[PDB]
């Protein structure tokens, strides 16, 4: 386990992230850290691991560009003082592009999208202890429908930043590419981004995975 | 103008014909028609044929498969004693063979559907003036796309069963086709299947073209 | 079609424009247009000309005389930016007159309107590709009930206006005028003003046969 | 005052008379009688004859024609037992000709009104005290407009039937038209039926009249 | 009719007069002037009056003593630049009395009442065309119960105000002592202040028999 | 203290008894009793009695007279087998023949008063340990107000029944009548009936006096 | 996995199973299985094991007793046929005992509790592939504590009756128990009933265990 | 009693003492108390001594620990300048410890209490007429309970104070203790926290027997 007792992990991204969380503290109570995957790490986390009395914050924003995190980022992540920020980000950058194709104010393209990340885990690196990068997803299994292959992009630049920075990597895509093998997108989202209870596991048991969670801890 | 004056015009369908229409009755008024393609149909009708006279029925109900029709039909169709009975069904039929993959008794499988449909259009129409079938869709430009590849299946056999039973028909699918050429799904519907105003006028065009409508008189 | 790729559209006026448009934006998300003619224009111009990547912008507010318009000019109109300018007003600088006889302070009588409403095309017309003039209406067939002879006065204004500054011109009194050789008021409007879906498509329709909409391209 | 202690005086209708009424019992309250004419004559009344004894039960249905008068007759009024049956009916048998009017069933045609308005008073009279017909309206002066001019028609039924059959008989229409002298019908009612505090009073006014009301009793 | 045509008539007071009225305006849409006895006096002198034109402002507020009256007066009265002010206060000045009798802040005794009132009507005469003092009231008949004892002392010194001022004069007590000579408080009001609409007929009709309005006007 | 262990203890009346309480069953919580003089009632006996395991249940049913009550009272009362019955009824018999004065079928005289709760006593006096014949009352020092003489005389009635059952008796106009003393009504009360929580306490101490409450145990 | 593809998995219980999930039915959808372990047991199930194809379904109700569940079972767990069946009832069984120990019909004492939940195991063992009992708990560390001393007496109960008919067993005292070597139970639950999701993560991985789930499948 | 006549007594602390009252003034109407023990506390003096004429101000704010005291003192208790001032204040400076263990910033330690609680009633002692300190309690009878343990600390501390201080005293723990002899927790208080009315008369009557009321005066 990656996280040590009594360190902050403080969770940033869109509404995959939100869920719902209490603005704008997003702490401590999970009624309070919302409804989907930051909620359900918490839990796994205090179900496992409860003596390791690790605080966990939820700053999602629905909606959320990376250009919006960055223009939150002093207040929202800087002034909280996590020891650990985990960054889920890309998948609206790319939806406006397809969903609102003329209002392209609202896109944020690959190359602003890259320095943009790497601007802001260079910013936080010096400060906290470690960062964990989660790539952004969309649940399509056609690795050529436009948007998928969009997706997959973003998801290459995350993972480049992630090596270059040494920040724990998460490829959220990969695990529902492995669902996507049964499941017809629908039965996850019908939007293909807002998924069920089970893709908040997915995306949960991910990230569980690459901090070192044991579900039965040897230790 | 293949409907006349004086005649009565029922839609019936599911949630895309449904849009919030008012129940039971499905008339009656400044909005008991809902919000989507029939209320369109019945504004652009008034607003060109206002003399025509035509009294018009809404019948959807959201979620339905054409399963849940034949349960209805005696009461929600005969019942009314239309003139034009329009149909647009099989989208449900079809979805949560996707959606919800293995709860098997809410799919209504080919075999069902055909069979259904076909005895629905044949017991209506020596009752009617006449039936307009339009098929189901799905947003989605990708022919391979499991769930388009299905409903265009679906579709095949509405565009039979009107062949058959001399009924008019409303390729649906081919008017989205034709906007997919340039517009992602997202554009249009999230969760392809339920769309903006710009899919709903897609929806009204496509069966106004069918009967006969002309958006300048030429006499 | 008028109307370039790429251009903005921008609508504003009274509720007839408003209805219940996103405040203050008015952009885009169609829920964001409301639900009246402008929204229905949008849509057809989406199902036709989906390629043609027009943006569309609502600022109606309901209750607006032209007075009002002039007050948020700058912030509503100007620093939007539109290639395009619609305006539809009158409607309540007449219906004050008459329904509130004794409230002065909110009619706004001929002179005065003209004045206004061509200091609104003036000041616009150098920053804009075009402005369409849409008259206002009562829906009421008498041209002596006193409140269509008076609200014909304002539509004679501009139509003047529009001629005067080759602003192009849709006449919503006589589109109207042609369904009431048919429909007695009510069927469209109880209050005479807001009318069912129909008129909206009376409206809608008007728009686009003056920009050139073809409901079949020949192209 | 023909109305005479201990008496008890039902008002049958439609939304004029219903006015918020409460339902099923349309009495025993600072309330149950609703909010328009019905209440306030009941007001007067105990302001200006407290020492009646009046009790007062309001059986307005908002919606209704005199086909729905009849359908609950037996129960809404028979039952009841007054002493004194005001009807106010007749609105929307003529209105529903002229905003729905395609759909024919919906209408109640001037045979109809007549002879079920008829049957319904002959009925009643020899189980009541008395009797007071009312006339329905149409807040528009020009005796031409074509809603105006059919209400007119109405109008001289229940007259008719009220001379006939010893009614007491309140031109409630004969009230409006004084007003209209001086007002457009928008200031009273946008559309031209459901007026304002100030219609109502006119009714009041024109009820109590009729029934030899005094504003300061003269002994 | 001491109320001249194209005159601004306003009233001020309590709950008895504010009766849910629009904030802050208080004008023109009687939903604007409230349900009770301003609203009431509004719509019979536009059934009788039509003509006159009138404008009718309520400046009541709910809870309100002469004290409060006094701190709102520059806004709320003078600022309109009324012609007619009609006041109706003390109330609640006496309730609190009696209610609260132990949170004396909540008490205006009646030497600080005397003067505030006369202090508001010496500001007020000199700028408008009249005033009209409203006693205010208890719906109690006993002359001895401690509040009706009370509130007849407040009513007096009004009295005086008004002869001493040349302002006119409403008893509203006098009005309601007529009534309870037949009724117990209760069949009026519960609490013995706020009445049904019986009581709010019993305000409005002694308010417009001291303007010499006439029920049938023979003028 | 009369009620003893294990017994259940069974509240009946009007709104005064109801106070909210859950419906049908009126038993069963942190809230089920309502939020008046029952709640405090068993509240002060689980405070200073807790061994005593008395189960209480609330029947209370705001508007009822004790016609209401011989209505319900096989269901509510004989069918849930109570060991104690206690019985505040009166006030809407009596408060109806002065609010709604012309509604005589409302109203329950002496007559009908006296004969039924004299019979439902009878009746369950067999079938229980023991019944508490609380008075009504009303919130008025003066006894020659007609509602507060005409409320004294139904309590002289539920005392005579109390004396000849054997039952006990709360005069619960004597327990208000002592703070008449020093508070004027509308501090407790402004209808006179539905009072403050200090008049939940007077109805409460009254109540446990009666039954052999000590405030601090002797013992 | 003890549970293989294409079987019916249906949970029943009381609020702790419930969790809000869709009366009657308990199935269908992104939320009809409620907000705890069932559908985070589904969840996990669907991200691990997504080529299973389970139907799983959610019976629980909110303050049930196993006479409860004895009262529905036929409609609610026969009726369904399930292929696995997961119970876990007790706590409200006890619960009452404690939060309301003198309603002693509400209390289901442990005779009634093991021929109950007896019968209904070898009822439905017969019926279906196999069960699932897993225990009630009481978050408190305590085992002397009156509450959990009862609470572990009803678990010996169902460890006995699953022994005994070679149903799984779940002992979800255990799994707290655990945790509650670090934490406080209001860390978990304030009421020591209803926890936080951690509690029902604890639950949902009690259950999984004993069924087979791998966290990540060891082939 | 040791309150006087027209002083002004003033209650804070959490959410036991809040119970919903009014914010921000919390005096006068209950409504304005609050629903538990304060509210119980003034509606026993009111019946039982109504001529003291008592004023009595509710500063409860549910969730404070004394940390916050201490920061709205000012506002809250000094500016109201009351003449005797209730605390009860330690429950959630010691809840937080054991239900969020790892967010420390929301726990106050003994040392802090003590501190804090001393210079509260120091700075507060020469500006009333008395203190009245009211210990924390915890609804737990096992002295052991960790949190029981802890609060019975803060309650000797409290203690302390009060005799150090010569303010009157009131154990709430020894009063819900003797309770505890009979009831388990949870028929108080699921929480061990909020109780029912019982608890709430519990605290009432610990209080009122503090200041020397007699539930019969002889006096
Ligand atoms: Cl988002
Ligand atoms: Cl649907
Ligand atoms: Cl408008
Ligand atoms: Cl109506
Ligand atoms: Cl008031
Ligand atoms: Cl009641
Ligand atoms: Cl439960
Ligand atoms: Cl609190």
């Amino acid at each position: 386990m990656k996280i040590g007792s009594g360190e902050k992990l403080l969770f940033i991204g869109d509404s995959i992230t939100d869920c719902g969380r209490a603005r704008p503290e997003g702490e401590g109570s999970f009624g309070a850290l919302g409804t989907g995957y930051v909620a359900y790490v918490v839990g796994l986390l205090q179900a496992v691991y409860p003596e390791l009395g690790i605080r966990v914050v939820n700053k999602g924003i629905s909606g959320n560009t990376v250009r919006d995190l960055k223009a939150r980022w002093e207040e929202d992540v800087i002034a909280q003082k996590p020891d650990w920020v985990s960054i889920m980000i890309g998948i609206n950058d790319v939806w406006r592009q397809y969903d609102l194709p003329f209002m392209k104010e609202k896109h944020v393209y690959l190359d602003e999208y890259e320095a943009t990340l790497r601007s802001l885990v260079l910013e936080t690196k010096p400060l906290v202890k470690g960062i964990i990068l989660m790539t952004p997803f969309y649940i399509e299994g056609n690795e050529q429908d436009p948007m998928r292959r969009t997706m997959d992009q973003y998801g290459r630049v995350v993972k480049q930043i992630a090596e270059e920075t040494n920040s724990l990597f998460v490829d959220t895509q990969a695990a529902f590419n492995e669902v996507l093998k049964t499941l017809y997108p629908a039965a996850l989202a019908w939007d293909r981004v807002h998924p069920s209870v089970a893709g908040h596991m997915i995306l949960a048991r991910a990230f569980l995975r690459e901090i070192g969670f044991e579900w039965v801890r040897s230790r």
